C-alpha cells in the first residue's frame, strides 16, 4: 500500500517510475519485489508490454495489457524463490497509442501489435539494482 517514492522518466506516451534503476525491497513474507508505475499521458488508450533479459527469472504482472488515458498502472516484478537479482538484468517497456474507442481484450491487443508501425512504438529500458 505504502511504497517508496520514485523518480520519473517522461516519455511521449507514458511517464515511467522509476526513471531508470529498479530497487528491490522485502515484503511482509521476506520476498523481494520492485514496482514499476506507468502513467498514460495521452488522450487515448496506450497498449504496453513488458519484456526482460531474464524471462525465466522474474514474475512480471501485468506484462501485456493497456493503460487508460490519464490513469496509472502498477507493474509488480519479483524474482522467483531462490534466484537473486543481477545488475545485468534489464526490463523493456514497449508502448503504443491506440485509436479512440479501441477495444483492449487480448485478441484486440494482439491484432494491434501486429499492425502498429515500429515508428509509433515507444521503448524505454530499466535496469535492476542488486539487493
Amino acid at each position: 500500500a505504502f511504497k517508496k517514492p520514485l523518480s520519473v522518466f517522461k516519455g511521449p506516451l507514458l511517464h515511467i517510475s522509476p526513471a531508470e534503476e529498479l530497487y528491490f525491497g522485502s515484503t511482509e513474507s521476506g520476498e523481494k519485489k520492485t514496482l514499476i508505475v506507468l502513467t498514460n499521458v495521452t488522450k487515448n488508450i496506450v497498449a504496453f508490454k513488458v519484456r526482460t533479459t531474464a524471462p525465466e527469472k522474474y514474475r512480471v504482472k501485468p506484462s501485456n495489457s493497456s493503460c487508460d488515458p490519464g490513469a496509472s498502472v502498477d507493474i509488480v516484478v519479483s524474482p522467483h524463490g531462490g534466484l537473486t537479482v543481477s545488475a545485468q538484468d534489464r526490463f523493456l517497456i514497449m508502448a503504443a497509442e491506440m485509436e479512440q474507442s479501441s477495444g483492449t481484450g487480448p485478441a484486440e491487443l494482439t491484432q494491434f501489435w501486429k499492425e502498429v508501425p515500429r515508428n509509433k512504438v515507444m521503448e524505454h529500458r530499466l535496469r535492476c539494482h542488486t539487493v
